[PDB]
């Protein structure tokens, strides 16, 4: 009978490769259906542009893909209409803001699966032993804990030790992470909602310009080409006070055998000030069957059991990734395994998107523009002010005679 073949995650992070392809299989199992997964490389730029390579060949090679939340509106001529498929009951079951997220001109074009929201990383057990009570709620607060724990463990011998570790690399993540900088010193979205490009201003040139401060300092020098793996491997062996990441992390430093198993929280990212708002980039992912696909039936028979609660519910369990179903969040094994999922939901309720709504099929043009400014500021390259005032120019050339 048909292969259903899966293109989705990417085993270079942490579990989520391997434990998509069990689940592929698991589905296989269920259904007596032949099923392959094809692998990703880690970074989701580079996922898309692999994905494309299929796209443009009309490929039938790959019947289901995980997309990005950016992406609806880049991939939807090669999605299949998932709405005929779904009835309104089922669809409702999911966060409304992600299907409509996920719809383009009426196309659903890819179901929900788990969402995501940046998040600080803090060692509990560093922060009493330096005196603190709590993680730090402001950025200044975030360098002046990090300087002070720094100078202690470098003094106490470990030449590894750093304050923060986050993802400065130029690629998507990075969009991410400066998108969280901006917006937490009330500097804007980069681009709103309305079409107003509004990254040159100085809220937004001063915090890429703390973002440099970082960098050799309570940030190692390389941080400028950490994606989310290799800062998390800081972390993780131990070597850093505090870490932006995503919910992944979680699991995985709680893993028997981690250095760092019961010595971290989470919190929200710190804030200029206390009447900035609070930034949390949106992530998350979704599955898209392929217009493309032999296999329709099929590949949407699949994509509705990867999205189902008990695969969710072991995404939650298991690799800490946060459901798309309301109902997830009060379950009581979830919760009692990630606890934290209760504490910071307003966190991911209230997260910050990056501009795909409003940049659409140009969204990954735009994102490119947007890293590679940020990315020669954190170099050093140029200082924010310009940086700021550069990418307002490079965006306004790539969404003229853009509308949404
Ligand atoms: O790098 C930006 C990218 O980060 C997040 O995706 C992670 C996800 O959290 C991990 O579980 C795993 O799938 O790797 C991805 C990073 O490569 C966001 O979900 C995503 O929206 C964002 O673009």
């Amino acid at each position: 009978g048909p292969v259903i073949r899966v293109a989705g995650d990417s085993t270079a992070v942490g579990e989520g490769g391997r434990w998509m392809k069990e689940m592929v299989e698991a589905w296989g199992k269920k259904t007596g259906t032949r099923v392959e997964y094809i692998d990703s490389p880690a970074d989701t730029n580079d996922r898309l542009a692999l994905y494309q390579q299929y796209w443009a060949a009309r490929s039938p090679d790959v019947d289901v893909y995980m997309i990005d939340v950016i992406w609806p509106g880049i991939v939807a001529p090669h999605a299949l209409d998932l709405k005929p498929y779904l009835t309104e009951a089922e669809l409702k079951e999911f966060f409304p803001r992600i299907v409509q997220n996920n719809t383009i001109r009426g196309k659903l074009t890819s179901l929900p699966f788990f969402t995501d929201a940046g998040i600080l990383y803090y060692r509990k057990d560093l922060l009493e032993k330096y005196g603190y009570t709590s993680p730090p709620r402001t950025w200044n607060e975030l360098e002046q804990m990090a300087e002070r724990v720094m100078e202690g463990e470098r003094r106490a011998g470990n030449r590894d030790f750093w304050g923060f570790v986050f993802q400065g690399k130029p690629y998507e993540g990075l969009t991410c992470d400066a998108l969280e900088w901006i917006y937490s010193h009330g500097g804007g979205r980069i681009v709103e909602p309305d079409g107003t490009i509004s990254v040159n201003n100085g809220r937004a040139a001063l915090a890429l310009n703390r973002a440099h401060g970082w960098v050799g300092r309570i940030a190692p020098q390389g941080v400028t080409s950490y994606a989310e793996e290799e800062a998390r491997n800081v972390w993780q062996q131990g070597n850093s006070l505090f870490m932006r990441n995503w919910p992944y992390a979680y699991a995985l430093g709680q893993a028997e055998g981690s250095p760092i198993r019961g010595k971290f929280g989470v919190t929200v990212l710190p804030k200029a000030s206390a009447d900035a708002p609070n930034a949390a980039t949106l992530g998350g992912a979704q599955l898209m069957v392929s217009a493309y696909s032999r296999y329709p039936k099929e590949a949407v028979d699949l994509v509705k059991y990867l999205a189902s609660y008990e695969v969710q519910k072991d995404n939650a369990v298991r690799l800490s990734r946060l459901p798309t179903r309301p109902a997830l969040y009060t379950d009581r094994d979830v919760l009692a395994r990630n606890p934290w999922f209760r504490d910071l939901l307003p966190v991911f309720q209230n997260a910050v998107s990056r501009p795909s709504d409003v940049a659409g099929a140009r969204y990954n043009q735009v994102s490119e523009a947007i890293w590679t400014e940020v990315h020669s500021v954190l170099t050093g390259r140029k200082k924010g002010e310009q940086a700021v005032r550069d990418l307002e120019a490079r965006i306004r050339r790539i969404l003229r005679h853009h509308h949404h």
